[PDB]
């Protein structure tokens, strides 16, 4: 890429940041209970828990049935001693994809640990606090949790005798209906196929009043640097057991790790408007260019957080680009398109290493040190301001200082090769393909002559 | 649609679902009280209600004057000779659509029931609980409802003498300001034209801590199956009255239904990457094809929820394709477009009726029962794998089992034909336009002579 | 623009509203403290504040360091003959934009007032109420506030001795993790550079349970008409100080004003389907047209709220419109394009000042004064209906009355030109990609002839 020619056409080189992709995740098993274990409220709680039980058993049972169905198709013990592993009975599958097979293999791998955690069902159902830990093994422990367990251990407990029992039953019914609305909201897409659908950690967090940090801390991840504090919205987890007896859900989550792709640097750009042909124009370039070993491609940070120093993505998002755009970035400013604007929010000046790139035709350019106006050149449109002209500069309204030097090439004396203009592209451009069509079927009429 | 040549072009036939959408327009009517009724707080409440009342008086009166204007835009009379009424006022609508006329007919249809509900205004204001059902007639009822009644019947009521009265007044002001912010949030677009704008049941439930099925069970809808349980976001409804003295809003909602359009089957597809020209490609076909008696249309599930077995839409969303797409799906794989990718997240193999469609040029394909590689034929690009080759297949890393049979013919032994790709960013269409600019007078240079 | 031919192609003139732009905002300074001042809880608080402080220091300290680092890059003083201008040291900026320069100038303006507010740090940290005021000067005041100060002044305070101190400590821990997650949620993009990123009042109010007009009333701005009730989602604020001692942020917010651009009228339109060629077609014209002294342009309401009488935007969003669309709106219905629709939710009739535009080919049309049907003319598709034919009209299933007159000339008796249909696919481009290439040999063939 040539920054001098692309600055001649009106694009200024922005920051350079890194690219990091999530990769190599380890697994951790969590358990979530659903039944609010009340021990203090055995005086006045009545039958009303069983209505909540009937409403949650409408969704606990079919998820568990599909979960035991999907783990039933796979088997182990490949024929021959040389070949061994998990075998998917694809005749019993019907239609399946690669990630579904991978999830089936993962569930078959975690079936033994699911049975190991299922051995502690009475330990799961005996908890009376919000979040606590129980000894899974000699070195492993579980992370049982309920957000609403605290709500009938710090709010509804002290009103055990001041307030009437039917009012406690009605308030518990309102809270249970609201919580069942929350579980109904979060396990929406999970109802179709609860094996191949990951669970967002924030969607888990709205079950517990939107506290993602409690799940992050009790899960074990402790973000310390600046880069991992923004990260935490990409933690994925899958359900491995859906037990109906204690009415609990055993899930397996993936602890992320931000690996770094070698040699890939994300380069940003700033687009300014320039006055050509009596109109204001902007070059048509993408904002972000990934560069890796003299190779230009495209990415999208639609799902990626952007730090001050790097681009952090959940997964690699490499998109191809047109070779005409590659020639536009490399040498050919004639191959770069331009669009027109007339709105008031167009930047005309910007700073780059102490060098001002400014359109002086619309912006007032002056030097404070000499008190003389600066005129637009006719060989260029974008006008540079450095310490060669004047140190202390009047641009627009503002006093500024400049610094450094162009380095290699001055685009003031360089020729101008602004390419063809493009228009706006709504469904209007399909109507211009329509009048291109009538021009072409005029030429088809002129073919026969 | 032929699935063998569509498997040759790179598409795999996915699941088949239904289009059981829309239903009978049975309705129901409820009452939304705004001012909460305090009865235990007659000791220490001051006149903190007056600021809330002055805040809501700026809201309630415009909807009331708009609705009485809208009733002034219609009469019935008995003009003509066969017509016994239901005429609209001439030119009093100004600018109006068909849905506005339908809303006019709806208010003229329900004004008698609105007067019937308004006959018990003193019965409306005497409620001191959250949700009540009061008898409209002999076998009829409505639902008067106040979700913040509980918060000043279980939280602010017991602190009547423990906490100081000015602190209760301040906290009451805080929750009144918060709840008035909630009404200002939910009746945002409703303030412009409060007769033709429906009300989302989820945004209505957001006034009540997001307890949707509390409103649903108080309404009367009891979804019992899997398909209708996810449904409940298609309730909707329109306000029929905005009474100022009781400060309440009489709402009319529609009880939905799920009828089935006959013969319409939604078909899913899986698009895999194939290695042609030393490059990775995918075919360009839409994901869902609706088929009804040899008729292909297009749909968009931008709002429709997807069940495990069918598609639930609020309303029919039929779209067409080009006839070139119809020939692409029927017989012409040369008319099916393609796209080039280089990203890592491209699946290359999938399963369909125990038959593997695999890109073995990039995927390791072996038979574990015989320990031999599976090689790509030069005639095919996508490899069919069944039990005729080998029962246990190594694909990728995984042991899998195949089964069933082929189905008519195979896609491997068929001829393959392909076409050019194209993308967005119409600067290439701009160069094509300049090509037309030079081309049309490239024609009229040396035709004759 | 005409409305006779434009309704003859099927577009009906909607309401005419105004255009207003937010302009000239003044500045007011607020302060936001973050450490919850507990005074009643000195009996049982333990050291749970220390973990919250350790969590929030990693956010507070680098924001303050970046703020003072950006503060160092601007200097004042006289550049020889010029008096002042706040000279920006451009060597200490790297790459900067115009908005960043304006923000640096804003903080250079606000350093003195930030120091004046920072002189009352012990006054800031001593507040034990939710929202209260302190005297900044003889005529200026500050607006120190918390949404969660009340929560440990009305909820956790009365359970000082009834509930155990470790349960109070755990409840405070859970609520502090939840609120620390709230600050991590709202200050997401602010951590990259906390000077150039504006702060929305909505996400700020999300820290205080979504009570927007509590913040608005503490600011002092008050809405009084219909147009300012919907306005309230566009308040812009910027960080001016990030003090780590009392752990508070001094913020400067911009109280706005809705200025009116003169002569600009936003025109809406209603597009109906018309039956041509045995099929339903939809004309392709934009819904909104801004007209200002015979000047058509394009706008987008992607962020602008729409009131009953005007358009309220955060900033001007004028876009150029095509000269082919200028011929479409002025004279040439051939330039007005079309598309082919088949879905059932297409309106075919509408009312405009007692003028019925009705496609009577698909809609039943009658006059029950005479009890006869109304037929379709061959010279037009859209049916003109006024009181000259019959004053009381039957359209579809609805019985209406009309008035007024035609409007200059009737839109039924003329003949209008037509545009071609379009689609939403790049297939056409690929067609031409080889088409013009094939027709190129044909052009030379004409030359050969
Ligand atoms: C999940 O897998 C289990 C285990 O069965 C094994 O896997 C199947 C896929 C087949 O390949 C089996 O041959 C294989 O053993 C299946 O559970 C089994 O279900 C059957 C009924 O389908 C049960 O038989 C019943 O048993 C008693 C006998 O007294 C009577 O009630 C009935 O007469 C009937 O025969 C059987 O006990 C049960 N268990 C075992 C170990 O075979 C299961 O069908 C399968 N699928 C699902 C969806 O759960
Ligand atoms: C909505 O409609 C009511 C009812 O009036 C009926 O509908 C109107 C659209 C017109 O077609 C009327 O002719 C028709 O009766 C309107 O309320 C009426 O408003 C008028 C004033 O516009 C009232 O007249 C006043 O009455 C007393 C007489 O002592 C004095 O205060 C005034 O001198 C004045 O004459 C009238 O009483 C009232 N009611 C009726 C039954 O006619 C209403 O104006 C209309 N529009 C709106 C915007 O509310
Ligand atoms: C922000 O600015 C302050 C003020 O410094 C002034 O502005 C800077 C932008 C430069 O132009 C300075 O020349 C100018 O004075 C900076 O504080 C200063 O930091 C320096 C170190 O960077 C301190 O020097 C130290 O001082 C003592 C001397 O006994 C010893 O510890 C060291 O040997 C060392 O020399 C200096 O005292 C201090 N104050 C002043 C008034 O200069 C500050 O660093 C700067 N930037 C940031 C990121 O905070
Ligand atoms: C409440 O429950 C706790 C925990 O089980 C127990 O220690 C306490 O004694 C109970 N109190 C009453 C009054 O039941
Ligand atoms: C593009 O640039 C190359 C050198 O980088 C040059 O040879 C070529 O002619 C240019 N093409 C244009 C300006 O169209
Ligand atoms: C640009 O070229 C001019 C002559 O046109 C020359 O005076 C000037 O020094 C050049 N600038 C450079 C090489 O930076
Ligand atoms: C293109 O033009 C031809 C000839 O006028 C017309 O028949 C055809 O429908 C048009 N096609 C498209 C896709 O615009
Ligand atoms: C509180 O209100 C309820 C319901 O109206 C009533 O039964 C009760 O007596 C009231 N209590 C007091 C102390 O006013
Ligand atoms: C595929 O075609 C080949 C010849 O090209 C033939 O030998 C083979 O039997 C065919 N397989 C089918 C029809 O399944
Ligand atoms: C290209 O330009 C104009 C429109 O700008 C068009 O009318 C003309 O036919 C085209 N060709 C030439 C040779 O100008
Ligand atoms: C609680 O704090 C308030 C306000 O500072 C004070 O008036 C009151 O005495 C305190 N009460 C106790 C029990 O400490
Ligand atoms: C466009 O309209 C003008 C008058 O406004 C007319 O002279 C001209 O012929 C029209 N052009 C068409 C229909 O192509
Ligand atoms: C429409 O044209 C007819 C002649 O075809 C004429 O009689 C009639 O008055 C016209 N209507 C107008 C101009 O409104
Ligand atoms: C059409 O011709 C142009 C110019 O030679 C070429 O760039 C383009 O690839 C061709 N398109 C096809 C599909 O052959
Ligand atoms: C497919 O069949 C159609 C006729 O139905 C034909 O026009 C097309 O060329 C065929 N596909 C080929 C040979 O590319």
């Amino acid at each position: 890429v040539d920054f001098e020619r692309l600055a001649s056409i009106g694009g200024i080189k922005g920051h350079s940041k890194l690219y990091k992709i999530k990769g190599h995740p380890t697994t951790k098993d969590i358990v979530i209970k659903l039944v609010p274990n009340l021990n203090n409220l055995t005086v006045c709680s009545e039958m009303s828990i069983d209505g909540y039980l009937n409403l949650i058993n409408a969704v606990i049972i079919p998820i568990s049935q599909s979960l035991e169905l999907m783990r039933n198709n796979v088997k182990d013990g490949t024929p021959n001693e040389n070949i061994f592993g998990a075998i998917v009975a694809g005749a019993a599958l019907g239609i399946a994809t690669a990630a579904q097979v991978t999830s089936v293999v993962a569930l078959h791998k975690s079936n033994q640990n699911a049975a190991k955690i299922n051995s502690l069902r009475d330990s799961i159902t005996k908890t009376n606090q919000a979040v606590e830990q129980l000894s899974l093994g000699v070195q492993e422990t579980v992370s049982v949790l309920m957000g609403l367990q605290d709500q009938i251990n710090t709010n509804l407990v002290p009103k055990i005798n001041i307030l009437s029992c039917k009012q406690l039953s009605n308030t518990l019914n309102i809270m249970l209906l609201q919580y069942y609305s929350q579980i109904l909201t979060v396990f929406g897409p999970n109802l179709r196929d609860p094996a191949t659908v990951p669970v967002s950690i924030q969607a888990l967090s709205q079950l517990f009043e939107g506290n993602l940090e409690l799940l992050t801390s009790s899960l074990g991840i402790s973000s310390t640097d600046f880069n991992d504090l923004l990260t935490g919205k990409l933690i994925t987890g899958s359900i491995i057991w859906a037990d109906t007896q204690g009415h609990y859900l055993i899930l397996r989550v993936n602890i992320p790790d931000l690996i770094e792709v070698p040699g890939a640097v994300i380069q940003e750009f700033i687009k300014i408007g320039y006055n050509f042909g009596g109109s204001l124009w902007m070059p048509t370039i993408p904002n972000k260019i990934i560069i890796r070993g003299y190779h230009l491609s495209l990415i999208d940070s639609t799902n990626c957080i952007i730090t001050d120093n790097s681009y952090v993505c959940d997964r690699d998002y490499s998109l191809p680009m047109n070779p005409i755009l590659r020639e536009c970035f490399e040498g050919n400013t004639s191959s770069c398109g331009r669009e027109m604007v007339l709105n008031s929010y167009i930047p005309l000046y910007a700073l780059s290493e102490g060098v001002i790139y400014a359109n002086c035709l619309a912006t007032s350019c002056k030097c404070a040190t000499t008190n003389k106006p600066i005129v637009q050149s006719t060989s260029t449109v974008i006008t540079m301001i450095d310490n060669s002209k004047c140190p202390v500069v009047e641009v627009g309204k503002q006093m500024i200082s400049v610094g450094s030097y162009l380095g290699q090439v001055s685009p003031n004396n360089l020729t101008i090769e602004i390419g063809p203009p493009v228009y706006t592209e709504p469904v209007d451009i399909t109507n211009q393909l329509g009048n291109i069509n009538e021009t072409l079927s005029k030429t088809l009429d002129l073919i026969k002559q």
